């Protein structure tokens, strides 16, 4: 029973790390004051005006010694503040309960977990969107929990207990998962519900999880109701991110989403294997409606994910229009250096500084500008359906 | 409902490009395989000489036996394929594996933390055993069982265009229940390395193991839903092969507990970084109660034992730090040998490549690179051989 013996020496060391990791426990994004009238409805005369109008109300603006005199440091909070000085709506203003998205596809490694947490910091710091003051809740429900590592600072989480699953299963008030299971990510204004390996068993005994704890409660409304249902008024959009698995969670996901969108792989064999799960798509809504809930899923949109100059790329591309026609996006994500190296460290395009990135500057600068440009055209994708 | 036109023409655009994937498919050819050796490198091998090779060639050619020869200059050369080799340690009465075990014997490289190395090290490990500079004389028989939707032992283990698109897979064969002459001439194929096979996976198995229980009851009822894997596949393939390694996702389903269910002996790849190995570590202080749980609900699990090594390693302050705690956890049980993190392995991994089957004539990297990472393969890959040798004969 050897098993028993490494698993016992294995369960002693787990406290050891555990007391190594919690011994161990930002934004760098900030604008000149000149640099405002660069954004949309801003100008040169109207930010000195709302700056002063603001200062002369009580209102003290982050600054920073810059050499001889001191000057503004504007933060995106400093910015919101001067829209909303102005009079600009905010994107709550016109949409008054949080729209759900979920970035899926069956085969992995296509992108769902960058294109998520690019999506959700990119939206928030879009320098056309700023005025739009977005409030985003990125919900991890991988086990493996990437999206989680990306959205949070290595000596920050640690060891996660606390989990969307765990939140699923608990049932607990909106406080409760605001104070106790909601965290602060990099970027002010996204937020994440963590996941962590031990959501893999949870995933494994589901139904029976289900019995005990939501004992009559439909397996596949869980998350809707006992989490996104109570956050509804808190986010303007929450974003779920699950593993490949056709599990539990991603039928969870299902049910709870209003819109769908599929990253797509360029190669062929990827493309091909992409396209038999959105093939079978219909057949996983009939499944989950026929044995309990419906999803309210709106529709779902296509976009080239990875895409190179390569001859075989530009003609899967070509298909995919074909197969999506009008719910294909009209820009895509390019496959690019700073993505992969930001992946590598596990940092999004717009959290990195590019004060320590190691890599070229460009390749950095050009990849926020590929995570921007998708963020506003799923932004203006998505208020075109809600508009009408 | 716009939802069921878009996957109409999604499943059209699937039957035009499958039809276009056959047509590129090009069959894989067994001597197309690029490791030769120099016919006076031979007696660096153990067990040969410069003479007794001498003799063994010319004995052989006598008989009819042809070996390759390549322009070298000013003369014709050698070109000695491992089939070779293992044709001369034959023609000199050395005895095979097979010779001495009579029954395959089956491992699981397992961790529910993913992107661990379980999938590099599997197929890393099958292609250096049966093609190790000093294992050859043992004329390995290896077959790999792709069981992770995502298929990435199959994508590494066969070339772009030989397997064209997959539909025959392990899972299929698991729920069919076929012959042992089935499985061999319909789900297992070959893959760039002579002896090395594959039972292939396809993102449908995702389908199948999410409907695993009722799949069950309907194609295979009465049957013990644990026991699938052992009885329907490996029992029947146990005299066709020496070794047989099972590869599966970082889920805890029906595909993961089949393997447990089948295994002869588990490895775990144990990650450097202290939030990972802590993820590890709670995998495997699990471990007996997933055992249990099997036992419990059906068929018991013959695991001998479970064999930790240090993956992705470097030579970094932390990591020297966790190889610490993981030789206190795993003790005797930890292997003596790891994988280091190469660049090497990395640039191999986004082509799909082994480092045993990567052709230094279009590796694009360094060729030290590529040189450094097949040893660490070769080496690893003895540690294993070598540590199982030791259980398996005392
Ligand atoms: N546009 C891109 N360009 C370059 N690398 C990318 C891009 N999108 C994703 N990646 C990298 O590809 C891998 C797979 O992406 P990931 O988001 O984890 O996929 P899923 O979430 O599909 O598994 C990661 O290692 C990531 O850093
Ligand atoms: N924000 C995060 N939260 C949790 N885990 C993280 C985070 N960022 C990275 N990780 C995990 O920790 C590891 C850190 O890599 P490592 O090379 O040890 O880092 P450093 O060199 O930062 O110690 C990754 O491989 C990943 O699994
Ligand atoms: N020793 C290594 N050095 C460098 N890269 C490695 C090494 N082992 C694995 N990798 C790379 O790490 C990723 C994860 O390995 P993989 O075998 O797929 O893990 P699992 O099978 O753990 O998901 C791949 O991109 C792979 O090429
Ligand atoms: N042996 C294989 N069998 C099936 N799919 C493979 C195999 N090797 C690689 N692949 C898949 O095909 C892709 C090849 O990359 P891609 O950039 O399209 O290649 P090329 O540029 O070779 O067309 C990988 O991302 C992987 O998903
Ligand atoms: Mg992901
Ligand atoms: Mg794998």
């Amino acid at each position: 029973s050897q098993l028993h013996k490494v698993a016992q020496r294995a369960n002693r060391m787990l406290n050891v790390l555990t007391e190594q990791v919690q011994l161990q426990k930002e934004f760098y994004q900030v604008y000149a004051k000149a640099a405002l009238a660069k954004l949309p409805l801003l100008t040169r005369a109207n930010v000195d005006y709302a700056v002063s109008e603001m200062e002369e109300k009580g209102y003290v603006f982050d600054k920073r010694p810059a050499g001889s005199s001191m000057k503004y440091a504007m933060s995106i909070q400093n910015i919101i503040d001067i829209y909303e000085h102005r009079g600009v709506p905010k994107y709550r203003d016109r949409y008054s309960e949080a729209y759900v998205i979920f970035i899926s596809n069956l085969k992995g490694g296509v992108s769902k977990t960058v294109s998520t947490v690019s999506l959700a910091h990119a939206m928030r710091a879009h320098p056309h969107l700023l005025m739009e003051d977005l409030r985003i809740l990125v919900i991890d429900l991988d086990p493996q929990s990437s999206a989680t590592m990306f959205l949070s600072h290595k000596h920050s989480i640690g060891i996660v207990n606390a989990t969307s699953a765990q939140a699923m299963l608990q049932n607990v008030s909106r406080e409760e998962l605001l104070e106790e299971f909601i965290v602060p990510s990099v970027v002010p204004g996204v937020d994440v519900m963590p996941a962590s390996i031990d959501d893999a068993f949870i995933a494994s005994d589901w139904r029976e999880l289900c019995n005990e704890h939501l004992p009559g409660q439909n397996i596949h409304a869980v998350l809707k109701e006992n989490v996104i249902d109570k956050l509804k008024s808190d986010y303007d959009f929450i974003l779920v991110d699950s593993g490949p698995h056709l599990d539990a969670f991603l039928k969870n996901a299902l049910a709870s989403a209003n819109i769908l969108f599929t990253p797509l792989p360029p190669a062929t064999v990827d493309f091909h294997s992409s396209l038999k799960y959105v093939a079978r798509l219909p057949e996983l809504v009939k499944l989950i409606s026929d044995e309990g809930c419906e999803c309210q899923l709106a529709t779902n949109i296509g976009f080239m994910s990875k895409l190179s100059n390569k001859a075989d790329h530009k003609y899967c591309h070509s298909l995919a229009k074909e197969v999506f026609g009008g719910d294909m996006l009209d820009v895509f994500l390019p496959r690019l250096d700073g993505f992969e190296r930001c992946g590598e460290s596990f940092d999004t395009v717009i959290s990195a500084n590019p004060a320590t990135y190691v890599g070229s500057a460009d390749a950095l600068k050009n990849a926020r500008i590929a995570a921007e440009d998708f963020a506003k055209a799923v932004f203006d994708r998505i208020e075109f359906i809600r508009s009408n």
